[PDB]
């Protein structure tokens, strides 16, 4: 019951990715 | 059908961290 | 239910990104 945290989690988690992504280009470019 | 395009993009990002696994191997071996 | 995989194999991409998030510390610590 009240489950609703579960999915909250897994797209919250998929923010971790976004700021990944841009410090990928930030090594490319010093 | 109710918010059904939530789910699917948070899957979407899903695919981007194949991309971004894949490039990481490649670089960090031939 | 119907879809319970569905959700189980996006959660699975998220363990990898844990592992990826362990370099990011490391690189930022030295």
């Amino acid at each position: 019951g009240t489950t609703v945290l579960l999915p909250l989690v897994i797209f919250f988690g998929l923010a971790l990715l976004s700021l990944l992504f841009i410090g990928l280009a930030y090594r490319y470019q010093r």
